[PDB]
């Protein structure tokens, strides 16, 4: 019987429980946190149901798709109601976003200088930011109106401080192969085997909350599977002996109250923040194992607040989706990330002759916003919703987390960030990283990297013999 | 005994005369000439099996997979062995041609100016011929050397002397909407077998020939529903009487019988061309019809002229489907059309040691070449097959055909030919046409045109409360 530990009870961290348990091994998960939701986070009241974390989700992923029908999920999954309409802040107020390549030529929403920059793309056309390269390949209206607001939506991060290499990976290959972006994406697009049928390729949730999905996972942990407020303080791999394998133990706090103990295991899989991993005492043989080569990575700090207003005092509403800021709108009063239209999306999250709206608000762009108390949040996410939507009055209702690290900045030396992973992973046998600063940032995506740690546990788990 | 006269044999006739008998309806079919072969016509003689008709087809349409299935036609279909590649003679000589719309920017076939007016098409953008069109949003080199050749590839036509309103429907509309021709192709480019699709798409043919789909039908049509040499001279139809649904009495001459021939049917399907309809003495009640007046329509002359030179002869081979000879070409010695490499496609056609051509000359852009007697078609074909693929000496064997009327010119006037067809048909109850002059100029159409005749005698055959 081995068993194998798993640092982080986040989707990353129940995924790979989840597949490892399905597969006989028994598992322990150490949580540092009261609850186990990951970034996850749905949070039930007076009358509402909200996100703190991730608000939806998509299965462009086999590893979802395959989840979603083993924990029995179909019937819980939500899509929203509205259409899926995005809206940008243009000198200050909502314009509505091109739906596709087409309307971007056939619209006013690009200068005719941009146009012709980018129907000419496929002829005029290593640490580069994301904001270099779709300056120089698309000019600078589009990296301002359109990339910018994307990756706003995305961690809340600034182009100018992400590698275009690791943030588009999709793209980045592209250019170094056909050259010219838009040629290459015509090429492909136009030109893991799982069930689904490409039924409703949306985004979407759950009833209740994004959090459905993690209870779902831990509805098949027993007590002793599931360790909660256990955070991991340090680990330790002994070998030589007489056995194989090396050996792993844990070393986790509040073993009851102010209290410390240990465990013993065959893998472990590392699932908590890169910045988290650097605060953790790790030791090879005897001799401690240092971590100085882990380079310091940043995050997009931000809190998620909830606000509601009663349908007649919201002047100009919006059907859609939500209202992205692009962090060029701060010169116009603007001073949020972007707001989700979320009774509209979910009704059910709120009474009828309510809208209930769940504003992002810091970021790259206004760290020191982040930290604001909640009256100081209270007034900024008003004053952005009177003028964007013609909300008036108070909010009815306000409530926000804050995430002090709620994104990885994939930044310049990211490239060598990836390289600390696999010499950790390397050098340390049984440990195996699978956080989200390297698959890439969303719930999904995340879920895979559990998953693929789980099996990689596995084959080595049976590499023995 | 419901009686259905279907006139002509070819693909057309005898698709419509399948449709109707496996739908009970008892069918007779009137053929012209000695073979039941419609513009299909395959020769299997010395060592050589060549098409003097339609050498390839697709099945685009839904009709003709079900064809290709009922007759149980899979085994015979068979695909070309070479790569799909086309050359295009320019200034002397052949030159690949992009295979897909996309290398078309990447690949050196057109100038970088005809790239920049293509790209800024977006922006800078009754009759009108496919030559004038053309010509205004992509500019001229893209019309000699790319749309002309694409003409002559498929009718033997000129660009300049075809409607684009009835040439490219497909492209006819998306202006209308649009505007512009290549934004528009984008939004509607990226708007049961395993191989089903590349089948789908990608002509092919059939061991044997071309006829062999023509003789799978034959071979489901009793003696008493295929007469040959019973050319169709009359037509009448008699109305009311005691009875209903008008007659339908067919005047069809013959040689070995001498005099001639008539019988009387409910409904007539029409096949044969337009220009063939107008010699045919045609009677309403007991008053003629006339027809001084029918919109003598014009016609592409052609030979399909066959060589086979040894392969130790042939100097500059290429490998592909063919070359096509832009009209503009003639300026530079080239006197022929274009040009099948038929044992490359189909190896089975001929001795491994020598090289099958299949030559078109004539065709609009030089009428007066089509009925050149055989030694001067001989001529005309080396000297182009010299000079394209350094073609040494004489033939070691040649044969053709001469079809005086090819393919039905869609010219100026053709919007208003098609209201005759109807007017006919609206007019003349029962008689439904449903030869090429519609539908489109390809065996994979006039198929379809067949079918849709078929079920829509069966309409009339019921809708009689
Ligand atoms: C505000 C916000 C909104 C978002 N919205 C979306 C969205 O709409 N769509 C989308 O696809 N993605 C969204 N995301 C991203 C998505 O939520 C994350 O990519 C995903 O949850 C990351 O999952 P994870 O399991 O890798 O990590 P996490 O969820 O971060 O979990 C890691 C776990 O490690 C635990 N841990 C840390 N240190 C220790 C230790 N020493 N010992 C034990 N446990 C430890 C933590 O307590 C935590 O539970 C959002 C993220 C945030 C912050
Ligand atoms: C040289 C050449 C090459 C071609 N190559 C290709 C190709 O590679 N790919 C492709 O997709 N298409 C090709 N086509 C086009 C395609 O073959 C034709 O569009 C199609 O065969 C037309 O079919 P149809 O039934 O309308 O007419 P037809 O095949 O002409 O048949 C009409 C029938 O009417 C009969 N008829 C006429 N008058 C009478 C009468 N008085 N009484 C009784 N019967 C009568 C005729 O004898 C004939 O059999 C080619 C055409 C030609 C001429
Ligand atoms: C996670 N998230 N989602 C949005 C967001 C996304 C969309 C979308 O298009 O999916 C919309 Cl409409 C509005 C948002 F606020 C924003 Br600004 C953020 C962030 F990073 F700031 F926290
Ligand atoms: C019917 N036909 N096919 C070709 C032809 C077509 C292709 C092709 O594109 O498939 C090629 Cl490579 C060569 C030809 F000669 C030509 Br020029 C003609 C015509 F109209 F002159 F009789
Ligand atoms: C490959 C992709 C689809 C991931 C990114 C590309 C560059 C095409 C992109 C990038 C940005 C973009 O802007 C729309 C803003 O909407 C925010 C939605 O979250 C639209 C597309
Ligand atoms: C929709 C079509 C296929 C009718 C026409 C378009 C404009 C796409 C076209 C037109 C011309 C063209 O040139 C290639 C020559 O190929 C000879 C094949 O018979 C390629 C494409």
């Amino acid at each position: 019987a081995k068993r194998v530990a798993v640092i982080g009870a986040g989707v990353s961290g129940l995924a790979a429980a989840y597949k490892l348990k399905i597969h006989g091994l028994n598992v322990t998960v150490f949580e540092a946190e009261g609850k186990a939701g990951g970034k996850l986070r749905s949070v039930s009241q007076d009358g509402l149901i909200w996100d703190e974390g991730a608000n939806t989700m998509t299965e462009s992923e086999g590893d979802v798709t395959f989840l979603i029908d083993s924990l029995g999920l179909r019937e819980k999954q939500q899509f929203p109601l509205s259409q899926n309409k995005r809206y940008i802040a243009r000198n200050g107020t909502p314009v509505l976003l091109p739906s596709n390549p087409i309307d971007l030529i056939k619209s006013n929403f690009l200068s005719t200088g941009s146009k012709l920059q980018m129907l000419l793309e496929p002829i005029l056309w290593s640490h580069e930011s994301v904001s270099g390269f779709f300056q120089r390949h698309f000019g600078k209206e589009v990296v301002d109106y359109l990339i910018d607001p994307f990756v706003a939506g995305t961690c809340g991060g600034d182009p100018d401080s992400l590698s275009m290499h690791h943030s588009f990976p999709e793209l980045w290959n592209l250019e170094k192969r056909f050259g010219s972006v838009i040629l290459g994406a015509i090429r492909s697009k136009l030109s893991k085997t799982s069930a689904n049928k490409k039924r409703q390729r949306g985004s979407f949730s759950f009833l209740g909350g994004m959090q459905t999905l993690t209870d779902a996972i831990c509805k098949d942990l027993r007590e002793d599977e599931l360790r909660l407020n256990s955070r991991v303080l340090e680990l330790s791999c002994s070998c030589t002996e007489d056995s194989a394998i090396d050996s792993w133990s844990i070393i986790s706090a509040s073993p009851h109250k102010r209290q410390s103990e240990e465990e013993s295991f065959d893998a472990v899989i590392m699932t908590a923040p890169l910045c988290d991993v650097k605060s953790m005492k790790i030791a090879k043989r005897g001799n401690p194992f240092l971590l100085n080569f882990i380079p310091e990575v940043d995050y997009v700090p931000l809190s998620v607040v909830i606000t509601t207003f009663k349908r007649e005092n919201v002047k100009y509403p919006l059907e859609g989706f939500g209202v992205l800021v692009p962090s060029k709108e701060q010169q116009h009063g603007l001073k949020t990330l972007g707001t989700l239209f979320s009774s509209m999306m979910f009704p059910d999250r709120a009474p009828n002759n309510v809208y209930l709206y769940t504003t992002f608000v810091g970021g790259s762009r206004n760290r020191e916003l982040a930290k604001a108390s909640r009256t100081e949040l209270k007034e900024i996410v008003t004053s952005d919703l009177k003028q964007l939507l013609g909300a008036e009055g108070e909010p009815t209702y306000v409530n926000h987390l804050y995430w002090s690290k709620a994104f990885p900045l994939y930044g310049h030396n990211y490239d060598s960030v990836l390289d600390a992973i696999d010499k950790m992973e390397k050098n340390l046998p049984g440990l195996f990283y699978a956080g989200n600063h390297r698959g890439g940032l969303s719930v999904g995506k995340a879920l895979s990297s559990g998953c693929n740690a789980a099996d990689l546990v596995i084959s080595y788990l049976e590499s023995v013999s």
